[PDB]
């Protein structure tokens, strides 16, 4: 159920078949094209208005770089092109279609009243054209590739988090020593390191680009509830999945029976663990804020147990 | 080990390179060529005829709209195109060549007798042509863009099914009420919503499209078997992971004993399970069968325990 | 270690051998000498003065209905009965000395100064006697049958209470009724009865006689602590086993799920349970006051559980 | 299947009715007769002379301290008494035969060949005589009582130890000490006394006397065999329940964390335990010696364990 | 709440001093007195005809040798004695009067209307005699001492059986053998005997005396049920504990692997059991008939496991 | 945190907008451009120089077939191609600029000194060459498809495998065959499938082609211990999940006890598993040695158990 943006953030229409995007200024002569993604290219970049009245669930396509709105049509030439006021004419409103399989991400965008829809293609010329809405090609489809955005916020749903699965693992063992009875101090050592693992995957919301680069603030389980383990400082990739060591470290000693041999068994719970978060972004440009909610998971470890026992 | 269609199923020759799908008509002047995806233009659609003789082991292209066959050759000029009769000339039959990483679900169809392999490319002309087969270039590799395949149906294979993890999640404890004694009724109520998780992942036999829509049917733990959830109505999508909520709701009510506080703790077994199953599916514009393996995995809950007790 | 009385106590004074008790009188004609045991003949109880200065460590032995005190002398006839003073004279002050195996709940009352011990016999006269303690018979011993005490208090010393076995005893299971789907209301009864065990033992303090009958107040496990369940109104039996009847009463309703088959299953721990206590006595004549140190042991139950499940 | 002393022990024969034993002397005048029992008294010791060939299976009964054997006959008077000659006459020869009920650690002692058994009673004289042995009276019966003998040594068969029961038991819980986090030191303390009882109960060989008093040595069960722990120094009294008391002391510390709150949990398995034994006696005159097979059994406690986990 | 015997039930009265028995005999000259116990003795045995009208609640003691009643009064003399009539004077009603403490097995036998009680002492005369009933005396107490009463059956009340203590108890571990690979057969062999205990105990009903010895049939866990085991053939001895062993056998053959090592562990579950139960009892003479009802109690063993696994 | 590869390691730079890589060859006449892959065209194949003195940090990439390097300046025309010398000029001196988000697997070829970028295009002419270095397009980018690898050897980190979940699977239950008593022999057979699970995920090092193909070597955990599976002979696909067969075979016979009904339930545990390890790879060509360390997953089974229980 696809993520159609509101009117105050930026992004760029990238076609499935050209793998361009297009752009909207006043000069050169060719005023609006396709072109390789350029990111500080603000002739690349376009927000939507929400048509209202008899335009309701329709949009409007504005130029960032130049402030005017796209048009569709068949009767004149060019079919394609930009012009002034907010959509004006009826030839500025768009139908954002989604496709599905291979093209589920993205749409066309068809100009109902002229029953024709939006082409960017390089294989033939005009590579920026339309089409007759009737005949569907794949070169009709295009996606969102959103703004920069800054991701100024985790906050996880702890309340909810969830444990996928528990098995106990023995971090140390051995560390046990002896020296008969008497003695008097017998203090052991513990530093077990465990490659945990880390995903944010999205759920619903903004769709933030996949590999977007972020900082820390990671869940843990305490004893009874859900925590976030802010020392974890590695950094993230949105979507996809990322490891990171985690060190048990912890000093005790012992003696103080008739004489025996201390055993030290160190022991921890691992297993598979998930809870839900909302993130919060704004616009590098702009500051315009937007929310993304997801589902956060991974392979962590909890209730270290360290355990005494003497032998003879 | 590549699926290679039976003979009444259709689909399009999508080049790796080109990113285009194989044509065949009568009219227009160019009857064969390259073309971006139109699932309704029959033009793009072929079967293959699988060659018995001497040339078991190797297929024929039929083109559906005009029922022709294709060839490639070297001496005469056009090196390729379509002809008549289901395979008469040696021209027309193929070896299919699955080729390995980035292009193990590719192929090229090679032409033998004239060691000739088909090209797909539109980078330079003619976009579809052929080339001498032991000079292999990535231009020569093809995939399949099978006919959109309608899954009537899902069996699975409950016996197989398999509890992969498992650990015990209190949906609430709270809910203990009292009254000291005397009293008479005392109810519980529980709702309790868990966010489910569904995959289905093909294993054999036809290759259903990734992302391919369809639905409900999702498999359950009972107590000793799996069941199939039937109420599950959400539109699971072919290939990857989708969420679903499951809610546990019940009421209870308890006081009977001398005069007591009594506790409600409500609990479930939740993590991870998977179960095979087969997939039935028909053309939507033939109606023909084919069946595809697969298994499907997800995170559930199962076993829901309700247990009472007292306290002073 | 042998329980010695206090001064205030009284007590008859039973022979191991004539299995009679020692008796002193005003009047009729013999004054002292053994008889059955009558407990309502003042006749037959004495107490003991503790001696002091070189006769500390020894005791006078004072009649209860005269006020007089016994004597063993050898010189002068007759050896053995009664005489004013307190412990005037060095031939009232006796040795108590505690004999071993089946002699161990008695003793010998040795007359160190003229090296004579206390003699109760009925094969021989006098049956009131005594002998050169140097030779030693079985008719020399003694043991207290104390005056009849009243059992006042029981205090038991919860915070010390100790689970000595523990396994799970399920109570009724079957109690599991349907009625497919909708229904509305599923009602559970639970009434089972378990025989419980009971036993008050000695462990230091006034030696009660074993037999003797007194009220409840008895331990049972909560859930993280030891209480008393006053409820058990039977009649114990000091020393001895004793058995009662726990009865566990519930009732329980359900149905609130989409359409199920209720399970209830009620189960309970049962096991060996003891407890330290102290109780509080005083005499039925004087109020004289005593305590009793003692170990409770009995196997009996504890955490009711019930269990609801569905079923399809 | 009563316990009959070989050839080198001695024993005293308390009769059931008379509650007396029986003397053999050569003076004063009346040389064997009845007695209160007297320790010390040579004269009421009697060991077992094993008949050979026709008398195999009977005993003659000599005197300890004249030396001659006891003989019971119906013609000649008087009916019983003493005799010279290790069992020269048939008068001599007696079948031991064991009562049942209330007399099962009784026997009658019948001369065969005379058809007459011995009486011990204080109601009829004369006390020690004989009677038809066809008419049983309960006068009739006799035990034995057997010389002081000491316990030389308890040698546990360790491997056959069991445990009958188990249940964990927290000794200290609380003992939790904080510090936010930085600190350094936390050490803890532990000393809790735990009730432990012992039972050394009969089961074959020499019938040690209810009582007697012994030491220590007792059962332990290590964390995989049971071992003696020769610390308990308490008293024991054979067939007799005793109880002593176990202390379990330890100190441990530890800090080491990114700064938490330590928790010390300190738990032992408590159960009821018993192991099989044989215990080797020996006469304190004559050094003669016996064995005695026996079960120990005794609630106790082991594998203490001290479990450390921080908090947050 | 003691047992009177009904009627048919014949028994001698044994008293608490004298410890002897009541007799009436039509001849020798004293026709009524006391007597060491003489089982074939007919002239000590009585049974009881219980009043009715006004003598509700009271009770005659009927003479089995000669049919005729005992009596008590205080004008005429001698004061007791036998007279024909089952209970024509009020002379020969009874008021059983159970005892305390050490005489709560025990009663006095006192007649109402003369407010008489019977004597039973050897310590003076008459030895069989009565006293004043305001008077209380311990010659005054007698006990029942029945005839004898054979077994006949035992039937456990299994539903009811219940486990006390659990304990798993490893019977042998060892027993693994390997051969590397291949091989073909690997069989173990399981011979291991537990010392398992036994004891009846009286709960209510006919009162067996103590030791009375019988056969087999004795309680054991199967899996969900209590069941006996009839091959324990052993002697028990009412009210008493008995040990007898149980030996576990077992074969089994394993191998069929790729090739390891083999390893069997034989497990059983041991602890203490106890079930309710009716003995059935008849009079060896008469046939007359009674039950007994009461607990049964033993440690023993159940579910003997036998764990495969192999190793490498 | 890309992979450059060290000196003697061949590759293609395949651009992220051409989809196609460069080559340099010293005939036909166009000696440097763009070509579709062919990976037996030593014409495509680079290897870089690292540079050193004030070049450390960038790198000439050097022209396997005619050992040339590649320039990249802007006053002089041609502004890219091929030069002697291993890097005399400036202009061979190329800083490596990794993307983000979709072309983090890409980077820029920037050439410092003259501020140049490589450019490879298909949409405009030339098809390589080069842009202002401040001015940041797509087709700027370029990714690493390096020469073919052969996996020689993979070697796990056994001491640090992990066990993520774990759930006993019961394979077969049922197999139970009975006889009544006496009997002799009762052999089960056991023979279960599992369908397993592997991954061989990239950690760090050698950046190898997904998808390739490679043989067995697989994890298995013992009982204490990671061990490996050798008879696993699959064809695994790297960085892709595959599936494997594990069948379970098992036969062993029982009967020996006094007449049982014997149950065999085969149990193992299974759960998702993995361990970290080092992949040894050479080049085909040249035999040139690199590594690449990564985590192996998989759904797993251990422990097989067979426990026997006999029935009645
Ligand atoms: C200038 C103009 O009107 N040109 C059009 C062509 O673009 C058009 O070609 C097709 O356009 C579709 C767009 O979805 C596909 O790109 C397809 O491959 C093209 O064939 C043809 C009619 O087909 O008409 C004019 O020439
Ligand atoms: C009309 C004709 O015969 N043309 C051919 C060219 O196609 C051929 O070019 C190559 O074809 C392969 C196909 O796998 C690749 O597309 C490659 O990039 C092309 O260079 C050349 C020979 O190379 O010969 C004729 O011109
Ligand atoms: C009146 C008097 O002095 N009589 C004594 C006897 O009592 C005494 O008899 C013994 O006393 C002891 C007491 O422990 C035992 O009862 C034993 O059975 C008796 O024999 C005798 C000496 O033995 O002397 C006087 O007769
Ligand atoms: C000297 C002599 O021969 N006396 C006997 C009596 O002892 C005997 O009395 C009985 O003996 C038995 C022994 O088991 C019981 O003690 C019973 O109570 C006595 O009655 C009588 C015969 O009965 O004969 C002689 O008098
Ligand atoms: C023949 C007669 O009447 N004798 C009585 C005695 O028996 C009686 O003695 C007491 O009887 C009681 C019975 O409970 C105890 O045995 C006590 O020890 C005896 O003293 C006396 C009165 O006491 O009267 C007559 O002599
Ligand atoms: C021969 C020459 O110098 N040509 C250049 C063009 O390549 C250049 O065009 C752009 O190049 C960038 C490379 O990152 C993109 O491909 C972009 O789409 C092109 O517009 C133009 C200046 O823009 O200048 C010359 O014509």
């Amino acid at each position: 159920d696809i993520y159609i943006p509101p009117e105050g953030l930026y992004f760029r229409l990238l076609g499935f078949a050209s793998r361009q995007v297009i752009f909207a200024r006043n000069s050169p002569s060719p005023d609006v094209g396709l072109s390789p993604v350029n990111d500080q290219a603000t002739d690349q970049y376009f927000s939507l208005i929400y048509g209202t009245g008899e335009h309701a669930g329709l949009y409007a396509i504005k130029s960032k770089a130049t402030g005017k709105v796209l048009f569709s049509r068949r009767p004149a030439e060019p079919y394609v092109g930009q012009i002034d006021g907010d959509g004006r004419y009826p030839d500025n409103w768009f139908k954002i279609e989604p496709g599905k399989t291979y093209l589920s991400k993205y749409f066309r965008l068809v100009q109902p009243s002229t029953g024709t829809a939006l082409v960017s293609r390089t294989h033939l010329q005009p590579y920026f054209w339309n089409h007759p809405q009737t005949e569907v090609f794949d070169d009709q489809y295009f996606t969102f590739l959103f703004e920069d955005m800054s991701i100024d916020k985790i906050e996880y749903d702890l309340k909810d988090g969830r444990i996928l699965s528990s098995t106990p693992n023995v971090l140390a063992t051995q560390t046990l020593e002896n020296t008969s009875s008497q003695t008097q101090e017998m203090s052991f050592n513990l530093s077990q390191t465990l490659t945990q693992t880390s995903t944010f995957a999205y759920t619903a919301g903004f769709t933030i680009a996949v590999g977007t680069a972020f900082k820390a603030g990671v869940p843990i389980f305490a004893e009874t509830e859900f925590k976030v383990d802010i020392s974890v400082d590695n950094q993230w990739n949105w979507g996809e999945e990322n490891t990171f060591s985690k060190t048990y470290t912890a000093t005790f000693s012992v003696r103080a029976g008739p004489g025996e041999t201390v055993k030290a068994v160190s022991t921890v719970d691992s297993g598979i663990i998930n809870v839900p978060f909302t993130a919060y972004l704004s616009s590098k440009s702009t500051g315009f804020e937007v929310t993304t909610e997801g589902i956060w998971r991974g392979v962590s470890s909890w209730d270290l147990r360290h355990t005494l026992t003497s032998v003879t």
